[PDB]
């Protein structure tokens, strides 16, 4: 038993809710934070900006630092950095970009960095401003994840759309 809330139970691991992914963070203080980074660590905006933010700028302060000592990430790929006044982890992954003409078979790549932690709070990845659909989005985390994920659907027009098209 964990401290979620109000969630929408879809497969036996795969849990999602109407909700913005920062104040479900302040609210629960889950382990791992999922962040839908860029391979530079750049948070400007979407979920990066957001919770970046709301760590009043020290996520991307500690960014900058890993960059600046290992390079950018791969897409696809990822990394664990502190989750600092939101959660204990941040789990940043990086998701195709469809709109720099990254190859959308990297999505499943991506959603594999999930399984590498027991329980995670996350959004949709090449959803929003990272221009990838968020059926097929949600579809990919359905086949790929198999530890227990709470995904946070900021959009309330996408998740009615979500819930209701969810085979
Ligand atoms: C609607 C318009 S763009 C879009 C797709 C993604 C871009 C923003 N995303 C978030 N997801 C969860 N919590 C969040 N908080 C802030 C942003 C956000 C999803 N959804």
């Amino acid at each position: 038993v964990n401290s979620f809330s109000g969630y929408l139970k879809l497969t036996d691991n795969v849990y999602i809710k109407n909700a913005d992914i920062v104040e479900e963070a302040k609210k629960v203080k889950p382990t791992v934070v999922v962040n839908a980074a860029n391979v530079y660590l750049k948070h400007g905006g979407g979920v990066a900006g957001a919770l970046n933010k709301a760590t009043n700028n020290a996520m991307q302060v500690e960014s900058d630092d890993y960059i600046a000592t290992n390079g950018p990430l791969k897409v696809g790929g990822s990394c664990v950095l502190s989750g600092h006044n939101l959660a204990k982890h941040c789990l940043h992954v990086v998701g195709p970009n469809v709109n720099k003409g990254e190859d959308i078979q990297l999505l499943k790549s991506a959603y594999e960095n999930f399984n590498q932690h027991e329980v995670l709070l996350a959004p949709l990845l090449s959803a929003g401003i990272f221009g990838a659909d968020p059926i097929h989005s949600l579809r990919v985390c359905v086949d790929t994840v198999r530890t227990n994920v709470y995904l946070a659907v900021f959009d309330k027009n996408l998740y009615d759309k979500l819930v209701s098209s969810f085979l």
